[PDB]
């Protein structure tokens, strides 16, 4: 909407207070005009019609329980935008400052979140499996990264290309979490998963097997569930990424870590320059090797570590 840029304050899902960029015109809207062509957050009102109504608030204070998922979807979308701009010189998900739109309070007891081709969408969870999913910065960045992939490699969402699509979202979701530097880890969804169980998460990148996911290509899922295992076989790529960054010895293959920033540079270049809609794991390895060569040289340690990481997870 047309109005003047303002700054509100509220409380997120985890009870933390944060300032949020809003817009004033009679009401205060969750519309952040300081980033690109705007970040817009909507109320889906427990229904499934999208996007719902642009979030309006009478006093620019967002401390009601009902407000909390909106606060975090809006704030964490901004942080993710900042990451892509400041770290990779990418302006929003299309590279052209496209408006970023999110809906919260999607459906009733909905234990998921997703990118629907046009916007991000967050359930509130059922209170036992999940609390409102926009409470996880890695969740928000995972979803916005799906948009980035849609506009770049376009990885089809099934089988190996879909597991790469998923792993890209977990990788950059995690790198955004580290960027924001609030309780960062290599786990996915720990801030919103199972409020009655401490220490768990939905997925682990450092040890995918902790939650049953494969950490070696020989252990890949080959059936048809989950679009052919896109959230399962992502563990193979997530482990490789973790090893590129942090190092380790895995199935007897030793990897010298090169750190998160170089991981991000290599996989961002692969995503935006070399991957295609039908890329499989072996092609992802080639894309990462070429990206690391581009950035650091064919004889670099970075190239050597990419190769060792993919060797360690059985991807030639
Ligand atoms: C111009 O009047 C309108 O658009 C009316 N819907 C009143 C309204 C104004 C601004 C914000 C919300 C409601
Ligand atoms: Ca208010
Ligand atoms: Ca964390
Ligand atoms: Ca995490
Ligand atoms: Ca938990
Ligand atoms: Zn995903």
């Amino acid at each position: 909407i047309t109005g003047t840029s303002t700054v509100g304050v509220g409380r997120g899902v985890l009870g933390d207070q944060k300032n949020i960029n809003t817009t004033y015109s009679t009401y205060y809207y969750l519309q952040d005009n300081t980033r690109g062509n705007g970040i817009f957050t909507y109320d889906a009102k427990y229904r499934t019609t999208l996007p719902g109504s642009l979030w309006a608030d009478a006093d620019n204070q967002f401390f009601a329980s009902y407000d909390a998922p909106a606060v975090d979807a809006h704030y964490y979308a901004g942080v993710t935008y900042d990451y892509y701009k400041n770290v990779h010189n990418r302006l929003s998900y299309d590279g052209n400052n496209a408006a970023i739109r999110s809906s919260v309070h999607y459906s009733q007891g909905y234990n998921n979140a997703f990118w629907n081709g046009s916007q991000m969408v967050y359930g509130d969870g059922d209170g036992q499996t999940f609390i409102p999913l926009s409470g996880g910065i890695d969740v928000v960045a995972h979803e916005l990264t799906h948009a980035v992939t849609d506009y770049t490699a376009g990885l089809i969402y099934q089988n190996e290309s879909g597991a790469i699509n998923e792993a890209i979202s977990d990788i950059f979701g995690t790198l955004v979490e580290f960027y924001a530097n609030k309780n960062p880890d290599w786990e996915i969804g720990e801030d919103v998963y199972t409020p009655g169980i401490s220490g768990d998460s939905l997925r682990s990148m450092s040890d995918p097997a902790k939650y049953g996911d494969p950490d070696h290509y020989s252990k890949r899922y080959t059936g048809t569930q989950d679009n052919g295992g896109v959230h399962i076989n992502s563990g193979i790529i997530n482990k490789a990424a973790y090893l590129i960054s942090q190092g380790g010895t895995h199935y007897g293959v030793s990897v010298v870590g090169i750190g998160r920033d170089k991981l991000g540079k290599i996989f961002y270049r692969a995503l935006t320059q070399y991957l295609t809609p039908t890329s499989n794991f072996s092609q992802l390895r080639a894309a990462a090797v070429q990206s690391a060569t581009d950035l650091y040289g064919s004889t670099s340690q970075e190239v050597a570590s990419v190769k060792q990481a993919f060797d360690a997870v059985g991807v030639k």
